DNA sequence: CGGCAAAAAACGGCAAAAAA
DNA sequence: TTTTTTGCCGTTTTTTGCCG
C-alpha cells in the first residue's frame, strides 16, 4: 500500500486519467493505470506493460487529477 | 524509528514552504508538499505529482522550519 | 492493490503461453527472451541461454504480442 | 556487529560532538555539513538550512 | 514460483557443478568467475581472489559455461 | 545457504585478520582500507580517516589475499 | 425510493524478523 | 535467547454505483 499512494493510483485508474510515469533513469512512459499491486503498476497504452515501482521516480497525472 | 521524516514533512506541509526535491539522477523538483505516507510524497505545483521516496536523495526547504 | 496479486498472475500468464517478452533494465539494457520461470526476487529468462535476472534491476516487462 | 548497532553510535558521536561531515551520495554529490538529528531512514544535515538526506542515496559518511 | 524456489536451486546448480558464471552488475561491469557460496544477500565469486558480490548490485547471472 | 551465514563470517574474518580490502561502489568508485567493524547495513572502513560505508552502495568487497 | 452488489479502505490477528 | 516490533493477510464495515 498505502494511505496516500493507493487512493492516488486508484483515483487515477478509475477516471482513466492519462499519466506520465518517470523512471529513475529518466525515461518517460505514457498510458493509463490498468491495475496496480504493492510492487508493480500495469501501464496500458498500445501494449500493456508491467512497471516496477522501485524503478519509478514520479507519476505525473496529465490533467488535474 | 521513523520519527524524523514525519515531523519534518508535516512541518513543511503545514507551513506551505516551497521545497526543492532532488532525485538520485540529479533532477530538481520545486513545489509544495500536499501529503505523504511511508513511501510517497505528494508534490504540488501546477499539478499534483506523486514522488517515490526511494528515488529521492535530498529534500531542501527554501525557508527554515 | 494487495501484495503480489498482480505481478504473479501477469508473469504466469506471460510464461504459460511462452509469450516473447522484452525486459528493460534500470540501466537501459533490453533483454529479449521468454520467461521460463520466476520467484519472489528473480526471473529466469530463456532465449539462447537461461539467464537469471534480478527484479530489482528490472524497470519494465513488456510483452510483444498481447496477454 | 549484528543489527543496527554501529550506525547509531557512529551518527550519535557525530551529532553530540557536532563534528562536521562530508556525505557522499551514490551519484557523486558531496554534501558537507553537520548532523542535527537522524533516524532509521533519514539524516538531518544542518549547515545553512537543515536539509533532509535519505540514506538510500548515501554512499558514505566521512568525518572531518 | 514463490519465495526463493528458483534463485537458490539455480545458484546451487551453478555451485555444485561449479560451472563458470558471468555476473553483470547494474552499472554495466561484468564479473566472470565461479560461485563458491552464497546466502540471502551476497554471492561468493571465486577466481584468483574470492570476492563477495552484493545481490542488490547484480542485474543478470548468466551461465558461461552454459548448459 | 540462507540468512547471513556467509556475509557475517566473511566480514568478521576480514576484520579479525585486519586484511586490507578494496570496496567497489555501484558507481565505480574504489574505496580501500580495513574493516574496523560492521553491522547489518553499514561497514566501518578505516584508512587515513575512518568512514561509514552503506552496504546498499556496495557492489563488491574484494580482499587483497585469501579470506 | 429503497435494497443489492462491487469495490475500497479501515480494522485486527498472525507470524517472521528485528531488538535487547 | 527472550521479547518486541512490524510488515504481512485475511476480515469486516462503509461506501458507491446499479439494479431492482
Ligand atoms: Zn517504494
Ligand atoms: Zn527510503
Ligand atoms: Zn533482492
Ligand atoms: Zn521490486
Ligand atoms: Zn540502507
Ligand atoms: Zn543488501
Amino acid at each position: 500500500g498505502q494511505s496516500l499512494q493507493d487512493p492516488f493510483l486508484n483515483a487515477l485508474r478509475r477516471e482513466r486519467v492519462p499519466v506520465s510515469i518517470y523512471l529513475v533513469n529518466g525515461i518517460k512512459l505514457q498510458g493509463q493505470i490498468e491495475s496496480f499491486d504493492q510492487f508493480v503498476i500495469l501501464l496500458k497504452n498500445t501494449v500493456s506493460q508491467m512497471v516496477y515501482k522501485h524503478a519509478i521516480s514520479t507519476v505525473v497525472p496529465s490533467r488535474p487529477v
